[PDB]
């Protein structure tokens, strides 16, 4: 029980984390981190990247958001497992879960914190995301298949930040992707999730508000 | 043993598969992939990145270097296993084979592919990140510490471009880190590693080849 979070509220990476702990009914400290002035004890624990989301068990630092989805799991793998049992689809959802890590690193930020080309580059690669993960799901109740696993707390934080794509970045989603609507609110109904996933209206106006002091 | 590998000889990426596979004793089908005219079962098995390595398993696809080498450690766990038991080590693992394929990316082509700013870009990225893995390596007889592990399959592959790094990218590797230098080869010991990795001198023609026929 001797954990601590350091994240950032808007942060669908570190939503994995609080979903994962929560998932386990893991009694944790989460601490805010302030983006602009990061914390001593964030500089410290990870020094490579500094950046949130940071687990640290036992004084001991975990990095990658993923990677501490997958350690939680393997710490209390009997409640509410979160990875597959079967090899192959352990494979599978690790691919998916780097699928977004990747296409996502970019546009993560440039979405919201860009204009011109460098945010319509973004869209392109963010809508791309979203058409390739809506193919995949296909008709499944969740990208875990029947049951909720890694694939669906790898994305199901950027559900918070749909209606700000949609605001700032002039993006169809709600209405071109139904099914991803439908995922997200079945996702929505474990407690984990709707503990982890802030407001989305309070994401887009921090966003706008950031925003528009940013570039006007 | 239904087991195909749609490889490159000189990608460092796909060692690592070929390495696992060895480090299993298991016996595959290894076909060589023209970059330039990729076959019809790669764009099919590997229709997301269309790139190689692509470990085909029963006639199912398989991608992510990293990934694949998990998925080859859980199928047979028993047999030269490559991932740590501990959850907290296995986490530590997974973040340093994430550190290099993050970092290298980039590198892993612009170093011999580009010159000028681009090339220097390039060379500052890779140097950081020997530096990095000679300090986490430190005094340690293997990443994985006593004994051969994911990380030290993760970088091994690079070994085999050291010559051409310092040739076609003007950078000193092999008298400014004689730790990693030791450690390559302690891990060219082993018979897997022996097999996967290709000549050194074969991957620089091959290069300098490429280079100055694209460049001058
Ligand atoms: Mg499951
Ligand atoms: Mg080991």
């Amino acid at each position: 029980e001797e954990i601590i979070l350091l994240d950032y509220w808007a942060s669908m990476y570190g939503m994995r984390t609080r979903i994962a702990l929560e998932e386990k009914k893991v009694k944790y400290e989460y601490r805010e981190e302030d983006l602009s002035n990061k914390s001593p004890l964030l500089l410290q624990m990870n020094p490579i990247h500094k950046k949130i989301p940071v687990l640290i068990h036992e004084g001991k630092p975990i990095c990658e958001s993923i990677i501490q989805v997958q350690y939680i799991d393997e710490l209390w793998p009997d409640t509410n497992p979160i990875l597959p049992s079967d090899p192959y689809q352990r494979a599978q959802a690790r691919f998916w879960a780097d699928y977004i890590d990747k296409k996502t690193y970019v546009p993560c930020k440039a979405l919201w914190s860009e204009s011109g080309e460098k945010q319509e580059a973004a869209k392109i690669e963010f809508i791309e995301v979203l058409k390739t993960l809506d193919s995949e799901l296909g008709d499944k109740y969740y990208f875990g298949g029947n049951e909720f696993g890694l694939v669906d707390i790898a994305f199901i934080g950027f559900y918070s930040w749909f209606r700000t794509y949609e605001e700032v970045a002039n993006l169809s989603i709600v209405l071109e992707f139904p099914k991803l609507m439908a995922w997200a609110q079945r996702c929505l109904k474990r407690e984990s999730v709707a503990k982890a996933l802030p407001d989305s209206d309070k994401v887009l106006k921090s966003v706008s508000d950031h925003r528009k002091i940013i570039l006007g």
